[PDB]
């Protein structure tokens, strides 16, 4: 499941949206966008998968390493901590798109 990076190249993030071109699997290539914040929750500073809303307590969003989502997100007092998440871990890549798997 995920690994999209395997099969993605050019990706881009900025706020909640990954954007990256990707070989179809019937056409050709293919440059669609997934919403990070249907699938990522902000817990007291920390990005969890199975989650929403982390973007309203998130910023500074960007591609880190290849297939990782580094950015800030407000703990529960009030403070930017650093976090980071494996974006393979799930997102995954069909027909040319970014799925979540």
């Amino acid at each position: 499941l995920g690994k999209f990076s395997q099969t993605c190249y050019n990706s881009a993030i900025q706020g909640s949206v990954l954007t990256s071109t990707c070989e179809r699997t019937n056409g050709g290539y293919n440059t669609s966008s997934i919403d990070l914040n249907s699938v990522i929750a902000a817990v007291d500073g920390s990005l969890k998968w199975q989650g929403s809303n982390f973007i309203e307590a998130c910023r500074n969003t960007q591609l880190a390493g290849s297939s990782e989502l580094a950015a800030e997100c407000k703990t529960a007092a009030g403070q930017f901590v650093s976090t980071k998440i494996n974006l393979d871990d799930h997102i995954a890549n069909i027909d040319g798109t970014l799925k979540y798997e």
